[PDB]
């Protein structure tokens, strides 16, 4: 009938091990992995780079994903991967006891799937330019602890490679990635991006605690408020909202006396607006301090730290493989800035768009101007050639342009001691001079026909005096886009939410 | 009229006065300006002449023709004299500026004779020249003088209500101890990063708009989010587990959760700031449990060093006396089975042997429990592991060969839960039968399970609660002194 040749090889495709120390190969249980008796010293492809770029003297245990399996006759070569860390295991069954059984079985195991190997490492004569590291194993057992159970919806070939004008060039577009984002993010570009992320939190965090800031914690449900652009939850039959921003509590806790504070938290922003620049949540960076006598002490700390940002994400091995990681995808320029940071005013942008004949203004209808973010952009290229970076300041921005706590020029109403910060050509913080009077305060209130009612509580903590302060934003995912040069604010958040995506 | 201009007197040129009034844009000659903690550091030379110096009018009291101030700043206080040069007008006007007035004060440093006990800063000032910068435009809903005693509960003695201090909570903040908690909270936040940094962990962010919830929908707030049906999380559970079945093998979260649990109690809130663990293990799940053990001890011996911690934890004990958080070598690790009976052998519990894994224990046994290991175990500081399946979320492995027992643990301080985790079900066709067996809408959660059918490594995690961390190391008696502003059912402002 044939049948029984059909089931019994398909008993070898599904063979579970019972026994690693009599077997070679197949599915096995977590607890069943003891050999001899006694736990194995397992290794990963992180360790094996670092200590080849005692384990070669024998056989040992490497533990990786199975991110493509070549079959050829009586060879068989998997590249397991880690991380970004690869490395081509090869199967020789005339090196195995002629046990085809196990070729049949190695074959058939789907991509992704987790397997401990173990075998011997060697150097070959020419080593495989995909993987890293340029060892070989040689498979003397293996044992898939996770199997894969689905097709997975699109390969990894295919997300891996870079921007596709070549012929059978087969791309996977935004939404196919965002919707297998557990996928999408096993590429080698898009783990290396969220290493970089984490790395940008890392440095922020430690220059501002080196310079004797403390972080805070301040709540993101509101009970009132620029209440357009908030989402609205019910609160226990309250009527709440959600913090667009600290900007309130941050400034209550300067004060408080703390003098110096940051938080690193999300902030949800209901703009029906679909762009490549902006989500409806973020994380936002958020610093406020206290100065001495000139609010330009705190701008030029501000500046120094995105300095310190840059010179730190561009410096050592490990940043240095990150970001090439990611230019093999998605290539651009190195970011560049100088050790002075151009600083222009408002009023000096404007003039270098009317003189390099991008911008076009009556003489009287310049300071009710609102810049553009595609002008900012002309501003951006601009500096770039005449000034060769693609970092630089903007400061002193019209006072009806900013918020009602930004604090104006006494002797020019019109003007505020506001700041942007811009990174080829975006902006990627904003921040000014606060009002530390109450009296000042409640007037600019009004004068934005804004409630004080609805916030006397940060009103009123101005009351009992108040130290001059002032204090910036910024955007995480937006400062690794910029510095990378990628082309949507979606590669650089992890779970992305606009207004048709809530999901994953 | 008279009189009240010397009292409202605006100083308009600083070289030639010596006292007023003064805008900050009115203040150049720019001076070198000191704080209270970079005097208090380099004393215990600037000492050689005058400087200035800026701060909070803390105290101030008219001995005759002297002045006492005591200037604040932070922890850090010092005394600063005036004794009138004989300007009778200049001392009317220092002895009426209101307290917590900010004022830039220049004079000379020296050795007092009797340190004043109350500051912490045991030199003196004596003042050539004083400006207000700030002066306080309104009267306190309470004296710091007040707000930073001992609670003696006796009748006629002062007392500010929680309420009153949660209301006014940019003025409450000012007091030591206040201060004091919430610097040691960054301390934590700093500690427990730079551990896991250090273990080559990297940090996550993952959303907090959901269309469904992380950890059970009845407890979760609803959101309109552009026409969909969306809801805040509880937690960042589902979204770790997807980072960890994407390969990032070692993630942490510090971030806010959102609980909209009904009731009012001393030890929760509707807003915390959770910290959150998943990371991969090798073959067996206690390898990350001991791991997170050993973070905790860290934190602990980081904590209680000496310097600056020293400092913060003894300012806070000032107001808030409490023994010093205490733990082993070797953290004392409980099935739940055990801990269940040592509750029945101290006849806290009457419970047949088949009817222990039902018992779900309450917060008040948990803390009876404490007090039964701090007496036996002498800590402060224990694990529970092996809680029933059946009062454990879905997404809790269980044991194979044993499956009413789970690979969960709850770590406790002072008797109360800190931290709470498992290993994960890492098997899709398990999660799936979990998810049914918890009565689960598979839909729902489709996005979740999906990332587990592309392999999935074995892994482990937890969450912690921050503020609770620090309200058990401290011994405080309510969760609402150790976050900013606090959230609960009945307070959504400040
Ligand atoms: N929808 C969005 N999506 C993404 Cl992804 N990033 C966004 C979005 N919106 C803004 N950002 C980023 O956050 C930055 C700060 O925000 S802000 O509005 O300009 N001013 C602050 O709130 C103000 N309180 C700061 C202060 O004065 O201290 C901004 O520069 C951008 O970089
Ligand atoms: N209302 C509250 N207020 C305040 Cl202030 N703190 C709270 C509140 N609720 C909880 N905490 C604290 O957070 C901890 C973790 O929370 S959890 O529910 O037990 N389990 C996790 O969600 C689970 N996904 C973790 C995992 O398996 O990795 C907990 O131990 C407490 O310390």
């Amino acid at each position: 009938e044939r049948e029984n040749l059909k089931n019994e090889a398909t008993k070898v495709l599904e063979h579970v091990c019972e026994d690693i120390n009599k077997e070679s190969y197949g599915f096995v249980k977590i607890s069943k992995m003891k050999e001899n008796e006694k736990e194995i010293r397992l290794f990963n492809l992180e360790e094996i780079y670092h200590s080849l770029m005692h384990l070669l003297q024998s056989d040992i245990w490497v533990r990786g994903r199975i991110h493509d399996i070549r079959s050829k006759g009586s060879l068989a070569f998997i590249i397991l991967r880690h991380k970004l860390y690869s490395m081509q295991c090869i199967l020789d069954i005339k090196h195995n006891d002629n046990d085809k059984n196990m070729m049949k079985w190695v074959s058939n195991l789907p991509l992704e799937s987790i397997v401990d190997i173990k075998g011997k490492l060697s150097k070959p004569e020419v080593p495989i330019d995909s993987t890293n590291i340029k060892y070989e194993a040689h498979i003397r057992k293996i044992f898939c602890i996770s199997k894969t159970a689905k097709e997975l919806p699109f390969l990894l070939k295919d997300a891996n490679m870079k921007e596709t004008n070549e012929e059978g060039s087969i791309k996977v577009n935004q939404d196919n990635r965002l919707n297998n984002r557990c996928v999408d993010l096993r590429t080698y570009a898009n783990y290396s991006i969220f290493c970089l992320q984490s790395q940008i939190c890392t440095i922020f965090k430690n220059f501002l605690l080196e310079n004797n800031f403390i972080e805070i914690h301040t709540p993101k449900l509101l009970g009132e408020s620029g209440g357009a652009n908030a989402f609205q939850i019910n609160y226990f039959n309250q009527k709440g909202f959600l913090a667009q921003s600290p900007q309130l509590y941050k400034q209550m806790c300067i004060n408080s006396g703390f003098d110096r504070v940051f938080e690193v938290a999300p902030v949800f922003r209901a703009e029906n607006s679909n762009t490549y620049r902006h989500l409806c949540e973020y994380v936002s960076l958020d610093v406020e301090m206290t100065y001495k006598y000139d609010y330009l002490e705190n701008v030029h700390f501000y500046d120094s730290m995105f300095k310190h940002i840059f010179t730190e994400l561009s410096k050592g091995g490990k940043n240095e493989m990150l970001i090439k990681t990611v230019k093999g995808q998605y290539p651009c320029e190195d970011f560049q800035w100088l050790e002075e940071t151009p600083i222009f005013t408002y009023e000096e942008a404007i003039k270098m768009l009317i003189q390099h004949g991008k911008l076009h203004l009556k003489e009287e209808e310049i300071l009710a101007y609102d810049m553009s973010t595609d002008m900012e952009k002309e501003l951006g290229k601009i500096v770039k050639a005449s000034h060769h970076t693609d970092y630089y300041i903007i400061i002193n921005f019209p006072s009806a342009l900013r918020p009602f706590y930004t604090m104006y020029k006494e002797d020019e109403p019109a003007i505020s001691n506001s700041y942007d910060f811009f990174m080829r050509g975006e902006e990627i913080l904003s921040g000014s001079q606060r009002i530390s009077d109450v009296n000042l305060l409640l007037e600019n209130i009004k004068r934005f026909n804004l409630d004080a009612n609805k916030l006397n509580f940060y009103i009123d903590s101005f009351a009992y005096s108040s130290y001059p302060h002032s204090g910036c934003g910024i955007g995480l995912e937006r400062v690794l886009m910029l510095f990378l040069g990628l082309n949507n604010i979606r590669k650089t958040s992890l779970f992305p939410r606009d207004p048709k995506r809530l999901i994953p």
